[PDB]
């Protein structure tokens, strides 16, 4: 129905959807780096932020799924359809759950509040014409 | 990897797993309680308990995961696999779902702790043979009163 | 020699035997339990109570039974004997952990106390005939 | 699955492999020798130290593994395999007991703490050169080792 | 067997092994720079950073390690093999050694948490695409 | 250049060195006892004192050096060199790991001051010849008690 997981982390998916998927890396590049990065704490019987929770939703509901996806190639026998959804799976279904996997990430890399404003920033960038912007786009920064 | 989203919740899902099918209500079922319940303070932004959050992901999840099921009968004109998926799905996949999902309802509805507990002494009744084990399972219990 | 596991907690071989094997779940679902609840509190480097000690250690004989016992045909061609190992496996020696086994998981979870009782009151209870024997088993319930 | 029935007390396996399999007595003199001193104790329902169940329970499971030993061969006798089996169980199993089970043994007799230092400073002992080490590595006894 | 060198230093391998080989400075470099810049401190009776005490490590192996490389050029006959050994040291082996030596120097440098940053940032650089990312990456900075 | 790895430790490699070959225990042997004997607490994040981390430096870096050694005979075909390497490796390389690794273990073991002291000492032993210097060289004594 309507729901947003962004909303309650104040946020919302336009913000997003107006920063084309093509943006986003590949959820493995994403994956393997959060991973082994928090994995301790992420194994942790204390989910100190949502994001940690929310997390591995995404997480499962995607690792049980390409878990899945890849079944497909074994108790089905027909590669017309099989090769098929692959495609619609590993593309228009990363989309979703990339940028929010990455999203979220970002919080412990940097913050909450702080994220915000990459996101309208770059909103600035993007939308603003292209003989002006500087190809030298925002990027997650440092410290104070 | 391996990762249990319960390691939080003071549970594991090993566990629970025995856990029956015949036990959990129907996917809708679920999900109109669920939400039936609670409504409002769902779609806030307002995070409460991080269960909330995460099931909400489960939401979309799903969401997506049926907002694509009836993806798959629109695009895929195969007749043959297109039945043997949408069952794998609703069934081999919802569980995990169910499962949990309920779970957490569950929680908010009695309390985390308690809650538990409830799912625990269960844990020998199954672990229990036919002719002994009351068909009078322990029941989620609306929270016993005072002392 | 002549020594009863059942004695440092007050308690006999035979007071079990009087829930003659087929009652106590059979071995896996017992493990899990366990590691199901204290997956750390187990290999946790605290005795707190004896008992996990003792636990453990039916654990590790069995741990290098079951390590043992699956070897037992597998890296030694055997004749009528690769099958029939799997036999005493199960009734006369198992059992005995099993029992003790959930036996102690119990009352790390009700307190050894009540938890004696119930095979006690329950005891009777089988030993008092169907047809009048009581509708409801009594049950290691959270206590109601 | 894993774990080490030493954290119990503070220690690990490993340890144990440093020092030769031959370190070690037999269980027939590793047995009696308790039997013959605490026997009296072991039996009374007293919990004193933990290590008495671990003891005890290494006792069942081997008293059911002798008991077996000897059924190895009861009701059928293989033969090119009989003997060379009730070899093996000593020789990679018998190993992890007698260790422990003597380490049990003599640590009560000499609290837990001496017991461990005791091998550990041994241990260098042996992993040492001949004419750079005393005529033999330390013993046990009570008084004599450090904190 | 299992042990990070960076671990102590609150640190992990992948963190570097997502950061190509390529990246890090030729040894000398690295060695030059480095050695002359505290050359008095490193020879000194105090080591104030653990940083110093592994330094010297990585060196001596490798300083006494190369000390050896080149002797197989020497009491050795056979160019086929002994050129061709040459290959995975100057290569294979800079590579676990360079990263970290400069890693250890860029403490010195800048400073041990400050560092971290450099890491994940650039770790968010890398990964996110080539048409966005502006090719003016991160680069050990300045003082506030 | 010119470096030694004892400037902060109060000592020297120049020293140390007299040490005939025929002292240090075998290169596992070291590798083991050390290891085996503060195991968990090494591969800890927590440097307590610097000489643990350097060693453990010393370990990759013979790690590789054996993670390495494995290689030479692996995609090396000439017998008559490939054996040529192993041996300066496991002998005119291990020294200086042998040597000063034991050494590190030692000060832990024993405390980085009175350490050298024996090492001290014990150098006038050996700046002895025969007939005389009792064969019983001192030993690594498990620190005295007290005063």
């Amino acid at each position: 129905m309507d729901i947003d997981p962004y909303k309650e982390f104040g946020a919302t998916v336009e913000l997003l959807s107006f920063l084309p998927s093509d943006f986003f890396p590949s959820v493995r590049d994403l994956l393997d780096t959060a991973a082994a990065l928090y994995r301790d704490a992420l194994e942790s019987p204390e989910h100190a932020s949502p994001h940690h929770t929310a997390l591995r939703q995404a997480i499962l509901a995607w690792g049980d799924l390409m878990t899945l996806a890849t079944w497909v190639g074994t108790n089905l026998e027909d590669p017309a359809s099989r090769d098929l959804v692959v495609s619609y799976v590993n593309t228009n279904v990363g989309l979703k759950f990339r940028q929010l996997l990455w999203f979220h990430i970002s919080a412990l890399t940097f913050g909450r509040e702080t994220v915000l404003e990459y996101l309208v920033s770059f909103g600035v960038w993007i939308r603003t014409p292209p003989a002006y912007r500087p190809p030298n786009a925002p990027i997650l920064s440092t410290l104070p």
